[PDB]
RNA sequence: AGACAGCAUUAUGCUGUCU
RNA sequence: AGACAGCAUUAUGCUGUCU
């Protein structure tokens, strides 16, 4: 029967395989500048927080 | 720790499917265009080199 | 001619969490 | 701007086992 870390290297195997294919998906679109509504949204989000954050930092 | 072992079986289900699913359409796919690996090629031949020494 | 499987290369869209 | 994840759609090449 087939060992159980077997089993386990080979959805590890597995794991890094999907990493990989995000990874490429992720640098296509950036390439591209495409990103999708909730994306967008976070880096909005972020963009502004910074803003705010150096504003406290000029409160110096 | 706390995920029952039923979720993991369904996730590995689900993703057996989708392999499965994968081949067929890629499978199709080599039927259109007539493609066959070497192996494939083989394979065929030895089976159709069997049939034909029945008959 | 078919059934099943392994390995490898690779595209696209969206959503959610943390910082 | 990053980190991590999930769903969905989808292309290619090869190898092996059984009949």
């Amino acid at each position: 029967e087939i060992p159980l870390h077997e089993i386990i290297r080979k959805l590890e195997r597995m794991n890094q395989k999907k990493q990989a294919q995000r990874k490429r998906h992720k640098l296509n679109r950036k390439e591209r500048g495409h990103k999708s509504p909730s994306e967008q949204r976070r880096s909005e989000l972020w963009h502004a927080r910074q803003v705010e954050l150096s504003a406290i930092n000029s409160d110096n």
